[PDB]
RNA sequence: ACAUUUAACUAAAACCCCUACGCAUUUAUAUAGAGGAGACAAGUCGUAACAUGGUAAGUGUACUGGAAAGUGCACUUGGACGAACC
């Protein structure tokens, strides 16, 4: 079955460490698509104000 | 509510009421639902305060606004006015 993949940046400390960190993440698993053949379409994308991610969603 | 009797050549016998409490009063617990306060975050919106915080702040009171808050009158310094003359 078909996989709804959101990552979302918790709130644990001051900065965009956690919005920074969450970009890394999400381009993680969308070149893990490319890399097992998977379709990946987009969602659902909210950048951060310091070219982060805030929220981010997708199919898979 | 309720009666002084019997007996008395030594002396004794007899004596025995019925009405209250209604889930009425008093104090708590449990709550459909409606809110508050503290803790917490960093999410969302703005930047009110702290420097003359960029409209100096605040008190009382009134009205208004998503939100801090905004404005009127009076008051306070828990602000300043640069401290000879020019
Ligand atoms: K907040
Ligand atoms: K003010
Ligand atoms: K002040
Ligand atoms: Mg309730
Ligand atoms: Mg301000
Ligand atoms: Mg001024
Ligand atoms: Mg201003
Ligand atoms: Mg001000
Ligand atoms: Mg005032
Ligand atoms: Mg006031
Ligand atoms: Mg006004
Ligand atoms: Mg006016």
């Amino acid at each position: 079955n078909d996989v709804i993949l959101e990552v979302t940046a918790g709130r644990t400390t001051g900065g965009d460490i956690c919005q920074q960190f969450t970009r890394e993440i999400f381009d993680m698993y969308q070149n893990y698509s490319c890399y097992k053949h998977w379709q990946f379409e987009l969602l659902n994308y909210t950048p951060a104000d310091y070219g982060g991610l805030h929220h981010a969603a997708a199919r898979i």
